[PDB]
């Protein structure tokens, strides 16, 4: 008989609750939200399910071999004391990697297209062609060339776009030129549309500020330089976003996440001309996909194979 | 010495002007809007480029040997009376093709994603999670699969849509089921996204309309399928799709084109929920292009090669 999962996520609790009762089925699991368990005896526990943890959970569960996250996103987690040695699984949702993709793309050509525009005239009853150039003529920079960075590429490639990218460590992508960490200035400057798909680290937190906006391409094919970015929020700083695009350092902007999210209804976002706002909706799994993605690892690490998408420690992500 | 080329094209005179500085270098050419062309000699005209054309052209010039229509479309020219036996080529612009699949794909994406609920939260300051399935869930159904349809299908089908496809003679397109002109209703009743290709011809006069509209895929993953358009507004029933969109029969539509352009300021179109217009800029040609088409066709006419995109005069387009 193998133990149960034990499971620490902080969402819906009635949702939560749902899954798991067909989730683990040769096992069954460990609901930390379920009073039932407040004095449950961790000894056996092999696997952890953990989004926003409690401190103790190690001390409580002290024999664990895999922790495994609730989000795609570990900073969570990585920053607790008395993290155990253990291998950290991220989810990675691999059928979320399209509909992030959809989203970068609808962005980038909503941006190109002039959609901004259109829709201000079209409430207005006001009959407005717009100029906008081809696609090929427009350069998206693609920060971040991991899941979901090298996919986007791929399909604004097909899309028409020039496309260059920025990653810590250089890659080798056909036709698309790409720089190293270090190189960030002159990958700035070549870029008209820039896509954020980095990881929270402390490395990328308030990344995204005036200084870089002052960056990009001022003199491309948009007029003026666009923002994207759907990684993290607290990887921007938005009063920066804001005073760029009133003066015109952005032409505009998408955001699908915040410093602090639900964003504030005050934020001066919600109104700025050129900014497309989605509320983090761009690439949320479906409730059970989570649960089947733990199941799989399990599955290959009771094989005696290679658990996938292990974080790097040292790195932070 | 080669004589001039006829040009007769309802454009900006004063942009047409300007063009034909630089146009036809080795024969120059005759504008007809120029009042000191009204009693031209046209008798060793061979080509002539029309939109539009004056009724009595071909008495005037009576030795052409090609028509070039100034547009994508030959409505304008196809049912005048006198209208010689000779080639007429369409204005196919080479790095249009690329700008339409933005147009389709942005639209596509936008009814995919739930663009319309996004925008009207955002600018009441909401912050509402929306419901998407992705494309793969979405059949998008491309009624047209000449130049502009062959490209667009293969491009939503990089996004992720399941995409089908009609024509009037069946196409072999890989991974794409494809229909036949008399399979229409099984087709119809298959497709989420209707993408609208078609030129305009009799039998595509007023063909977008209720009944049609009706055949649409009413238990797909949108939940109401979407009409979208940016062949000719003439193929369409405007008023038939205020009824649908009223009455739930359509969740949504994009137009690019419209039975009257501009369209009328009180048109229910303009505010009626999930209906995006563009005024019909999702691929208008830059000036010079028209003229560059016409001159590399003269040129392949002139070392005795094909004309391309000859129009079939039987069938119409
Ligand atoms: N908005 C949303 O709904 C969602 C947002 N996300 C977010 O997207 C992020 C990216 O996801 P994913 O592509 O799967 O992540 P990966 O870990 O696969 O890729 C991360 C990329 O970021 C690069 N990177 C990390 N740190 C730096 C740095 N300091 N300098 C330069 N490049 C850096 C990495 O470089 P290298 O290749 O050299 O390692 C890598 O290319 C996730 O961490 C998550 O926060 C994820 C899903 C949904
Ligand atoms: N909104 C805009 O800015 C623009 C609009 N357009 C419009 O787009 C139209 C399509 O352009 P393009 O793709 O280059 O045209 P093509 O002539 O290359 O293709 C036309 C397609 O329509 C199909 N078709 C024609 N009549 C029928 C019918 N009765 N039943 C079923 N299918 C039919 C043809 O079938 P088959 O393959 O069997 O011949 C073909 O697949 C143009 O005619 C023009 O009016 C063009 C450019 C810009
Ligand atoms: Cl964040
Ligand atoms: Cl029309």
């Amino acid at each position: 008989v193998r133990p149960p999962v034990l499971v620490d996520i902080k969402f819906n609790p009635e949702g939560v609750d749902r899954v798991l009762k067909t989730a683990f089925a040769d096992r069954g699991s460990i609901n930390l939200a379920d009073p039932a368990n407040r004095e449950r005896d961790f000894s056996e526990t092999e696997y952890a399910l953990l989004w926003k943890p409690d401190a103790d959970l190690f001390r409580r569960a002290p024999n664990l071999k895999v922790i495994f996250s609730g989000g795609a996103g570990v900073d969570h987690i990585i920053g607790m004391a008395g993290l155990p040695d253990i291998p950290i699984v991220r989810f990675v949702d691999r059928s979320l990697t399209t509909r992030m993709s959809e989203w970068v793309v609808m962005q980038c050509l909503m941006h190109l297209r002039g959609q901004y525009g259109h829709d201000s005239h079209q409430r207005r009853r006001e009959w407005a062609k717009l100029i906008a150039p081809e696609a090929a003529e427009v350069t998206v920079g693609v920060m971040g060339l991991g899941i979901l960075g090298q996919d986007a590429v791929a399909k604004l490639k097909v899309m028409g776009f020039n496309v260059i990218g920025w990653s810590r460590t250089r890659k080798t992508i056909e036709g698309v030129e790409t720089f190293d960490a270090g190189e960030l200035d002159r990958f700035l400057a070549k870029t008209d549309i820039l896509v954020g798909l980095l990881p929270l680290t402390p490395e990328t937190t308030g990344f995204y500020d005036s200084e870089l906006f002052k960056k990009l391409r001022r003199d491309g094919a948009l007029g003026q330089p666009v923002f994207i970015n759907a990684g993290r929020g607290k990887s921007q700083i938005e009063t920066d976003i804001v005073s760029a695009v009133r003066e015109g350092t952005l032409g505009g902007a998408s955001l699908d996440v915040f410093e602090v999210e639900p964003l504030a209804t005050d934020s001066p976002l919600w109104e700025l001309e050129n900014v497309f706002i989605t509320p983090h909706d761009a690439a949320v799994s479906e409730e059970n996909a989570l649960f089947r993605h733990v199941e799989m690892q399990i599955a290959r690490f009771e094989r005696g194979e290679p658990l996938q998408f292990v974080i790097d420690r040292a790195a932070g992500y």
